[PDB]
């Protein structure tokens, strides 16, 4: 009944991206929803880092000590696309560290580090079941997670699972409050995202995100809250994917689509 209210023309924009848009977004306040393609299964990519680090938090209420603990690195776990973590090789991190760097930098060796210490893709997937999240699944390490062939359900969610899964960790009561606090603090200071969601959103409001490009199939992707004044926060996930291997990415598309989605639940931005 509140789903959809307004139609906006989200085919027609995939259509010119050449691929597949899939959209969830939910206004908190009144529950209506925006919904496009939102049950299809994407890719993550890398957009599971952000539910890595909800997974770390939710371990540090029974562990005190855990987000301070200092994890040293070897040389061999410095993967492609390791920005943060190159520079602490020779220190090492907290393992605060590595989750801001996974979540704000997409930091790959940081990612890896985390995945091990929750029992690996199996632990993540475990930590998304207890929150009630049946769709998730996280089934490989990197980089291969991130292959995006057409029709493999591995590594993949859906933009529904993702919006409402998002939800309970930023908003719900899935997370203790300090843990929630630091969870939207740390997607609030994503530095990957001003060409996706946050595009979309006007400068005055508040917003947290978390990006995904496998960089095959077209395939990209984000997730965010966003606090827009005066009304209840915004909780929407924008995944895309292409037909075939070399179609490129495009962040104006999830841009766009996270306008659409804004417009179709009456937020005036
Ligand atoms: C995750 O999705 C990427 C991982 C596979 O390395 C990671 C890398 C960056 S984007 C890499 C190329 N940049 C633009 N096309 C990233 C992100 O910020 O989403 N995540």
């Amino acid at each position: 009944m509140l789903t959809n209210l307004v139609a906006e023309p989200f085919a027609k924009l995939e259509q010119d991206f050449g691929g597949s848009i899939g959209v969830y977004a939910m206004d908190t306040g009144s529950g209506a929803t925006v919904s496009y393609r939102a049950e299809e299964r994407f890719p993550l990519c890398s957009s599971f880092k952000g539910f890595l680090a909800a997974a770390v938090l939710a371990r540090s209420q029974q562990q005190a000590d855990l987000l301070d603990t200092p994890i040293r690195y070897g040389k061999n776990a410095l993967v492609p696309w390791s920005p943060i973590s190159e520079k602490y090789l020779t220190t090492g991190m907290t393992v605060a560290e590595l989750s801001a760097a996974a979540v704000q930098y997409s930091d790959n060796a940081a990612a890896n580090l985390l995945l091990k210490e929750l029992g690996g893709p199996a632990g993540l997937t475990a930590f998304m079941r207890s929150i009630g999240d049946t769709t998730f699944r996280l089934d490989r390490w990197q980089l291969e997670l991130n292959s995006a062939i057409p029709g493999d359900a591995r590594d993949t969610s859906s933009p529904r699972a993702v919006t409402e899964s998002l939800q309970k960790l930023t908003l719900g009561s899935a997370l203790a409050a300090p843990q929630r606090q630091q969870f939207v603090d740390w997607l609030k200071g994503n530095t990957t995202g001003n060409h996706r969601i946050r595009a979309a959103v006007p400068a005055d409001w508040a917003v947290g995100d978390k990006t995904g490009t496998c960089g095959v199939y077209g395939t990209a992707n984000d997730y965010a809250v966003v606090w827009p004044t005066g009304r209840a926060p915004i909780v929407l996930a924008v995944y895309t994917r292409a037909p075939n291997k070399d179609d490129k990415h495009s962040e104006a598309v999830i841009a766009a689509a996270a306008r659409l989605a804004l417009e179709g639940l009456g937020v005036n931005g």
